[PDB]
């Protein structure tokens, strides 16, 4: 478990590697991936979707049942369920939606849920549909995660765009 290759590390505790999340998973065998959740973990687009389809809509049947009867989460907070065949467990996090207006700030909590789970395979949260800075999504990553974080950036550009930016 958590065979974490070819990552760059950036500080102590946060690592970065242009790769899918979903491939990694398999490779890595993670003790704990993160999800980029909605409050109604409802996985249809962007980083969900693709765990989710990974999983063969697992993560979508286990979600729907945790929610009719738990609720639905807030901005900034999570949820560890199941990591189904990507990882022991998932850990459903909701960053800001700035997309829809809600507050940047939240990224900040979004980010301290990670610190209960020693190493984390990772995206960038708020990135993509939830239309936050990836610039900013890193310096709040590095500022507030204390616990081992692999973030994964599919984009080529996006990636060396973060860490000529982390490097400055
Ligand atoms: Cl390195």
């Amino acid at each position: 478990v958590n065979s974490f290759s070819g990552y760059l590390k950036l500080t102590d505790n946060v690592y970065i590697k242009n790769a899918d999340i979903v491939e990694e998973a398999k490779k890595v065998k993670p003790t704990v991936v993160v999800n980029a959740a909605n409050v109604y973990l409802k996985h249809g687009g962007g980083v969900a979707g693709a765990l989710n389809k990974a999983t063969n809509n697992a993560m979508q049947v286990e979600s729907d049942d945790y929610i009719a009867t738990n609720g639905p989460l807030k901005v900034g907070g999570s949820c560890v369920l199941s990591g189904h065949n990507l990882a022991k467990h998932c850990l459903h996090v909701v960053g800001p939606n700035v997309n829809k207006g809600e507050d940047i700030q939240l990224l900040k909590s979004a980010y301290e849920n990670f610190n209960q789970h020693e190493v984390l395979l990772a995206p960038l949260l708020s990135a993509g549909i939830f239309g936050a800075d990836p610039i900013h999504s890193l310096r709040v990553c590095v500022d507030t995660v204390r616990t081992n974080v692999y973030l994964a950036v599919f984009d080529k550009n996006l990636y060396d765009k973060l860490v000529s930016s982390f490097l400055e």
